[PDB]
């Protein structure tokens, strides 16, 4: 029930988020439950940018960083002001196709054609769920690494044998089934964004709870000392 | 000589960020200007989001934020965080057209015919310089309303009578005269966007301790204690 980044009680670190907004009614407040604090979220990405240090910091040429709209901008600010070695960034704009037999990304061609040239192109997104997306992502840039906060299930991202071979850089795993997430970056349907915490509005508490739980143990272990320069 | 948000000096802010990095040599350390440390930014970046806040508190629909890529990712990010009323958050990669009488910023079609839709709309940037980006979209999105970190001349931008009733807000203004700033967001020629503290890479020791010491009359005089519920 405490943030495990600050000690401070989740309910005063909702009791201080909650203070006069305009932009959520009173009575739909407690239809928001926190699973990350927005601390803890920027520990997960300092844990994940330290991976990344240390993974890239003998390359020889900059690695292309791209990041997928609109979500992503979060993760992607929290990740690249810790990062040490050399890299562009940019965004793309992609959207999903619902076929019949599968779900695929679709890019912009030029986008497309430009990623499919670089040795290490890595793709920043803020949460990878049913894996789908990067699925899609994976088969049409077979190189491409993945680096995302939060992933629902690892295990099952890597049954798929196109992906066993990914590399993936990702803050936390696994993420609770049934839940639906808002804030950090990801939208209420278009709104709250901005709510930096991670929120989750479908979950019972006893899995909030337990949620909870394992996060802390894992971000108590943590060794980021230092990957903080700021 | 010290960080007007941390009161640390900055010698040890930049020895801390330069310790063991792997994206630039020894030799190039003394390229970097420090002109505003991260944290000053967050600072300004909070007092933006502070006058939003206010002039929204009572907005009955929600407001349409555009963010210019690639480099107002990070500002966005610092900013959005702190906002309390509705929004959605829009990015767009818009192309720059150098012709031979101006130059234009080429909207997506789409893109375009959503935003001249709504009633506010808000352009969100890092920093807004020569103002030509500004000045295409404002006479293709007259009623846009502008959103800056920084900008180079407030004075200088107010001087079209097309930019004269557009409403702006901005965390810092005049940067020094000749200056080309590189972090924050913004790259050098591709790389470093984030390293998080804004840089310059053009002026004097003697220039850029000027340009801190306005910095820091501003800063130490700013109100937003409370703004951040992080
Ligand atoms: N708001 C909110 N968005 C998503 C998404 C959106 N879909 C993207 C890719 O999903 P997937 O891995 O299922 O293909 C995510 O990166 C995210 O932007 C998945 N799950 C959620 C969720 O619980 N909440
Ligand atoms: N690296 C680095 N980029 C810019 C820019 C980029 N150009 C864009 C628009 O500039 P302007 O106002 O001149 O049209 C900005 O959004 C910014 O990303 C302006 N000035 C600088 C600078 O000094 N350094
Ligand atoms: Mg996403
Ligand atoms: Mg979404």
């Amino acid at each position: 029930m405490i943030c495990s980044v600050t000690g401070k009680p989740v309910k005063d670190v909702l009791s201080t988020f909650f203070k006069d907004r305009n932009d959520v009614l009173e009575s739909e407040v407690k239809k928001f439950h926190l699973l990350a604090t927005f601390e803890e979220c920027k520990a997960l990405a300092a844990d994940t940018a330290r991976r990344m240090n240390e993974y890239y910091k003998d390359v020889a040429e900059p690695v292309t960083l791209v990041a997928l709209l609109t979500g992503a901008y979060l993760y992607a600010s929290l990740l690249t002001v810790h990062l040490t070695f050399p890299y562009t960034l940019h965004f793309v704009k992609v959207s999903s196709y619902k076929g019949t037999r599968q779900e695929s990304v679709v890019f912009d061609e030029e986008d497309l054609k430009q990623l499919k040239e670089k040795r290490e192109v890595v793709l920043i997104d803020e949460y990878v769920d049913s894996g789908h997306t990067i699925f899609s992502i994976q088969e049409q840039i077979k190189h491409a690494k993945i680096c995302s906060c939060f992933v629902k299930d690892v295990d099952a991202i890597k049954k798929h044998s196109a992906l066993a071979d990914t590399k993936m850089f990702y803050g936390y795993t696994p993420m609770p089934k049934g839940s639906w997430l808002i804030g950090f970056g990801l939208d209420d349907n278009g709104l709250r964004r901005g709510w930096a915490h991670l929120f989750d509005i479908n979950l019972s508490e006893s899995e909030v709870t337990e949620f909870r739980r394992r996060l802390t143990e894992h971000i108590k272990g943590l060794n980021i000392n230092g990957v903080n320069r700021y």
